[PDB]
């Protein structure tokens, strides 16, 4: 695994998110949904606590975007950069941002939200891209693997 420029996390436990937006791909609940199993796959395995906020600054604002979207890094179109996330911090730091040019889907047979933002929320956790693993930077049962286990907890540790 490996971690951010700094080894910066999150000095708190009690982390806040607000899901700023919607895709048009999906139904809302779908999207909360899978926000919410991306959060647990990494609340499950570390004393971290999720609360979700619907007004003002969240710790880990969540929206959808395309191209220029008031970040350095612009999105592409379809294909290519599916989301990115920013290491833990103040202001865009912790944000997750995904690629509404992608087609967001619930199963396979588009770009998985739920699996994409349990790699995004990873990066809003202070985890960068693994040498394996959910954190390699690829999009391709499911369990978080002993890789990235190993990541998050040498940072914040077990439950
Ligand atoms: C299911 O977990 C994911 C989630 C997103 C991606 S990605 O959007 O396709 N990835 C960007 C990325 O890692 N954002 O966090 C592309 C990339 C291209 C070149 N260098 C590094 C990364 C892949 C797997
Ligand atoms: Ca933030
Ligand atoms: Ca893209
Ligand atoms: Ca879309
Ligand atoms: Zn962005
Ligand atoms: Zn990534």
């Amino acid at each position: 695994f490996r971690t951010f420029p700094g080894i910066p996390k999150w000095r708190k436990t009690h982390l806040t998110y607000r899901i700023v937006n919607y895709t048009p791909d999906l139904p809302k609940d779908a999207v909360d949904s899978a926000v919410e199993k991306a959060l647990k796959v990494w609340e499950e395995v570390t004393p971290l606590t999720f609360s979700r906020l619907y007004e003002g600054e969240a710790d880990i604002m969540i929206s959808f975007a395309v191209r220029e979207h008031g970040d350095f890094y612009p999105f592409d179109g379809p294909g290519n950069v599916l989301a990115h996330a920013y290491a833990p911090g103040p202001g865009i730091n912790g944000d997750a941002h995904f690629d509404d040019d992608e087609q967001w889907t619930k199963d396979t047979t588009g770009t998985n939200l739920f699996l994409v933002a349990a790699h995004e929320i990873g990066h809003s956790l202070g985890l960068f891209h693994s040498a394996n693993a959910l954190m390699y930077p690829l999009y391709h049962r499911f369990r978080l693997s002993q890789d990235d286990i190993n990541g998050i907890q040498s940072l914040y540790g077990p439950p």
